[PDB]
């Protein structure tokens, strides 16, 4: 017993591009001042993208870890821990983007002659942010499969960073699984014109995923079934489409077959690469983590359109998040849910948005499957009402004065370190959010004091067959949330 058993750690994402496209850590001195500000405020650690496109730029297995070694060196000197993201995706690239980091140019050159390695919508547009799950086991990248590329990157990371791993700097390894490092399809690409609150588009039209679907429907006894031709366009509203309207194609046997195939592609993608990540970090004192997106728009209508096009097959009578938490339990991994601050009342009504009940459904699913749940805010916020919503989600039933809370999140990573955060009046409110996350205790350098000790990563438990995974689609009632935190930052 102790209020310290109530402590939930706070981490801060580092600036995008802190080491740049040229693999140079540009300004150790500037980062250093900022990192020391963060250490004085009581922040437990930081999070950084380890961009595949910077490190394996020159060619297959041509890795240069030097600028990231210097960055981890400086973080360790500032007394902070680190969450490392194995970022196999593109950063930025659209209008007025601050940073643009693509994937390896050598992979991009293969895609010049085989455009089907990228995610593709019905119109034939290639999204180059991430390699389609269709080429995961295709040996077409100079003799390697895309999962062997990801596996090798993680093994080289473990060998060349083993002194930071052995010294306990790195708290967890987040492994990037899609666009923006999240396990999902690129269904809402800003770059292709999408604008909130639109339903997005299915991204299964590359030749590998289409050839896969057609063989599957032929085996289910319906060889004549096709991919959606009536789901509309990025910016539609669902009732405007044949697929998502009342009694439309999604409710059909053909539509339910497609939606089960499409969302299952992500579960097996997630499970095979995390199989690799557990081999690469076996024995290290690190926890594995993945990022799931919070797609709250259209959550309040029956068709949950934006979630379905993203690959999350979540309906009111079908839980599409607790199969992901179940799959994560054999790898002993954490579910990092990337949206934690929004309130429904902040949403335009015509978006039919349910941020607060999407969170209660995803975190209750994880704690029910007995995994650890972490999260991030989705958009930069500096105000107390955002911060008080993060703290309510961090500990849904308040502080337990008498022991550990029944329910608590494993960590929260705040989106971005910026000069704005550090502005004097903003930083004084961030300091109080850190205090309340810590349940009013000072920062605690030793995690074991607050029951966060990290053990050497055990080997993955056995494969869970997809029929036992999909049993977790049975809808359950969420655990109860307090209406408001008992540890307010105070407006
Ligand atoms: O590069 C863009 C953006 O990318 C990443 O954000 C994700 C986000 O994490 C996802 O959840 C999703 O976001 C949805 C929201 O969930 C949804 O509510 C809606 O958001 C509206 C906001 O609610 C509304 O306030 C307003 O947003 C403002 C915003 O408050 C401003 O701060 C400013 O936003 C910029 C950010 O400040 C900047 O960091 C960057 O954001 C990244 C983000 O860091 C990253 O996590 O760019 C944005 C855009 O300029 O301006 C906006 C208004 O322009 O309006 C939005 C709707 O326009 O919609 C978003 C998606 O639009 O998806 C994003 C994108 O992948």
């Amino acid at each position: 017993s102790n209020m310290l058993l109530n402590y939930v750690p706070v981490y801060v994402m580092l600036p995008l591009g802190v080491v740049n496209v040229d693999n140079v850590f540009e300004d150790p001195d500037g980062l250093k001042e900022q990192l020391l500000q963060l250490r004085a405020a009581g922040v437990d650690g930081v999070m950084v993208d380890v961009w595949w496109g910077i490190i394996e730029l020159k060619g297959p297995k041509q890795y240069d870890w030097r600028a990231y070694r210097s960055l981890f060196q400086l973080v360790q000197e500032c007394g902070l821990t680190l969450q490392a993201i194995m970022s196999f995706h593109q950063c930025g690239g659209n209008v007025g983007d601050i940073v643009n980091i693509p994937i390896p140019q050598w992979v991009l050159d293969i895609g010049e002659s085989n455009h089907d390695i990228f995610y593709t919508n019905r119109s034939g547009t290639r999204n180059k942010e991430y390699l389609t799950v269709g080429v995961d086991n295709e040996p077409i990248f100079h003799g390697r499969t895309a999962i062997e590329i990801y596996s090798d990157y993680m093994k080289s990371f473990r060998e060349n960073m083993s002194d930071f791993l052995e010294s306990g700097l790195i708290i967890d390894i987040e492994v990037g699984l899609g666009p923006a490092g999240e396990l999902r399809y690129p269904s809402y690409p800003q770059s292709q014109g999408w604008e909130f609150p639109r339903i997005g588009e299915f991204q299964c039209y590359d030749k590998y995923l289409k050839a896969d679907f057609k063989a599957a429907v032929a085996r289910a006894g319906h060889p004549e079934w096709e991919l959606p031709d009536d789901a509309g366009k990025y910016n539609d509203v669902p009732e405007s489409t044949g697929f998502f309207k009342s009694n439309g194609t999604y409710v059909t046997e053909k539509g339910k077959f497609f939606l089960t195939w499409y969302s299952n592609k992500l579960l097996n993608h997630g499970d095979q690469i995390l199989d690799e990540a557990n081999k690469a970090f076996l024995g290290c004192k690190v926890k594995l983590a993945i990022k799931v997106s919070g797609i709250h728009w259209w959550y309040k209508v029956e068709n949950h359109a934006a979630e379905l096009t993203a690959g999350y097959y979540n309906l009111n009578d079908r839980d599409g998040y607790r199969p992901i938490a179940r799959m994560l339990s054999r790898h002993h991994a954490i579910l990092n849910f990337t949206c934690l601050e929004m309130r429904d009342s902040e949403q335009p009504s015509d978006a039919k948005s349910g941020p607060q009940e999407l969170v209660q459904q995803v975190l209750s699913g994880g704690w029910r499957e007995d995994i650890r749940v972490a999260g991030e805010n989705a958009l930069p916020r500096y105000d107390a009402t955002a911060y008080n919503q993060i703290i309510l989600n961090a500990k849904p039933q308040g502080v337990n004065n008498n022991g550990p809370p029944k329910l608590s999140m494993f960590g929260v990573t705040y989106l971005r370190l910026s000069d704005d955060l550090l502005q004097k009046s903003n930083f004084n409110i961030f300091k109080k959010f850190v205090l309340k996350m810590h349940a009013d205790q000072d920062y605690c350098a030793n995690p074991q004091k607050y029951n966060h000790a990290i053990t050497p990563l055990k080997p993955s438990a056995p494969k869970i067959p997809i029929e036992v995974l999909l049993e977790a689609t049975k809808p359950t009632l969420p655990f109860p949330w307090l209406p408001e935190t008992d540890m307010k930052v105070d407006g």
